[PDB]
């Protein structure tokens, strides 16, 4: 696929629903996918969410230190509950903002990794997905673990992801299984315009 400028954000769940061994496996997967996606025209940014929100690095910080593993490895887990909708709003408004190094005219891609249903959030998905669509943010979702095995639970993943959901939703049975989708995720993003 011909390469074009892409600004790729990750939004990772840091709720206490994720045990520390699993959080480390998540950090390894984000590190590896970012390494595999690194091309001259890509920038990355990462936010962790629970009921709190932490920008671990902006697109501008990445551009100045474009070393994903070094940026991801030190992060520590927030703990707490699971405010996925507010996390999506903060990605759209803060990570994809010119002040934070997002580029005019680049593709805007968000990968959400969630371990559990939204809970505690003052926002619904109806409060944040229309604005994400207006702003052109292409969303991928990875639902990890037992929380997304039932067909009803999967609706939430579809609600987060861009349409069609079969091309944008991943469900993996546990954190050890995240590596099994690295090449697929890579190819989807490498080829977004092509």
């Amino acid at each position: 696929c011909p390469q074009e400028d892409s600004d790729i954000a990750f939004l990772i769940d840091g709720s206490g629903s994720i045990i520390p061994h699993d959080f480390r496996r998540m950090k390894e997967f984000v590190s590896t996918v970012m390494e595999q996606l690194k091309k001259s025209k890509t920038l990355f940014s990462l936010m962790q969410y629970s009921e709190e929100f932490r920008i671990h690095f902006t697109f501008k910080e990445f551009q100045n230190n474009p070393n994903p593993r070094s940026l991801v490895k030190p992060i520590t887990q927030l703990l707490g509950r699971t405010h996925t909708a507010t996390g999506i709003r903060k990605v759209v408004r803060e990570l994809f903002n010119i002040t934070n190094g997002a580029r005019k005219n680049a593709f805007k891609i968000l990968v959400v990794i969630t371990d559990g249903e939204k809970f505690g959030d003052p926002l619904g998905y109806e409060d944040v997905i229309p604005e994400a669509d207006r702003e052109g943010v292409i969303r991928y979702v990875i639902g990890v673990g037992d929380a997304f095995r039932s067909e009803k639970s999967r609706q939430e993943l579809n609600t987060i992801a861009s349409k069609p959901p079969r091309d944008h939703v991943f469900q993996v049975n546990n954190f050890e299984a995240l590596k099994t989708i690295q090449n697929q995720l890579r190819e989807k993003i490498f080829c977004i315009g092509s």
